[PDB]
């Protein structure tokens, strides 16, 4: 059978969100990750709230920046995040509005992947399911990206700068590739998704910021 998991035809992704001119694409990934552990064990995917992590994981910068395990840390320490309809995004910067009972799920802690390893990464994707990545997406081949398997020598595995989530992975035609949900609008490259070379020796540093959360 082929060597492949792609996450979107199973319901455990939603709808690709455009994250304006907010630098929150770590609270999106963040609950990426969250949506299909959720999908996981309760059986139903559900949108959760990425402004909900934004205004209230004060370890990040909010607009700013932040990192993903910064947001599953706050979700098992406050045990609850809202849903989009119970806590929606603004777009910007705002005091922290937790509605208890807008509370859509749960999360009891988070693990990371051995900074650069992406056997271990295929093995999380397979095992756990969409996995929260940082790459350098500091780079113009990668925006203006369209289709197939992206690859350009001059990504920095030592900038990680945009955080995005892994929904699967597989071969294209000959290529390998980890499947990429990034959060412009569905106006960006495949429909709002990227596929990004895998085992081209840790492309774009996919694997160097790579958690998934416990539920
Ligand atoms: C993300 O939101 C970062 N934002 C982006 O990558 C871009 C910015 C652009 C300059 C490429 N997107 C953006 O601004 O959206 C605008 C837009 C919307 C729709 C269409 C087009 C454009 C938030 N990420 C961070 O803050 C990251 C967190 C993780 C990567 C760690 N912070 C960061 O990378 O800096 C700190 C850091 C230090 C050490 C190691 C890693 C990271």
């Amino acid at each position: 059978a082929p060597d492949s998991v792609d996450y979107r035809k199973k319901g455990y992704v939603t709808p690709v969100k455009n994250q304006g001119q907010c630098g929150s694409c770590w609270a999106f990934s963040s609950v990426g990750a969250l949506e299909g552990q959720l999908k996981k064990k309760t059986g139903k995917l559900l949108n959760l709230s990425p402004q909900n992590l934004v205004d209230c994981v004060s370890e990040n910068d909010g607009c700013g920046g932040g990192y993903m395990t910064n947001a599953f840390q706050y979700v098992q320490k406050n045990r609850g995040i809202d849903s989009e309809d119970a806590y929606p995004y603004v777009g910007q910067e705002e005091s922290c509005m937790y509605n208890p009972t807008g509370k859509a799920a749960k999360c009891r802690g988070y693990r990371e992947i051995p900074e650069g390893n992406e056997k271990a990464l295929k093995r999380a994707v397979a095992r756990v399911g969409p996995v929260s990545v940082a790459i350098d997406a500091s780079l113009t081949s990668f925006q203006f990206y369209s289709k197939g398997v992206y690859y350009d020598e001059s990504c920095n595995s030592d900038n990680l700068n945009h955080a995005v989530l892994a929904v699967g992975y597989g071969i294209q035609k000959g290529n390998k590739h980890w499947i990429i949900k990034n959060s412009w609008g569905e106006n960006w490259g495949n429909k709002g998704y990227i596929l990004m070379a895998r085992n081209k020796n840790n492309a774009c540093g996919i694997a160097n910021l790579a958690s998934f959360p416990k539920m």
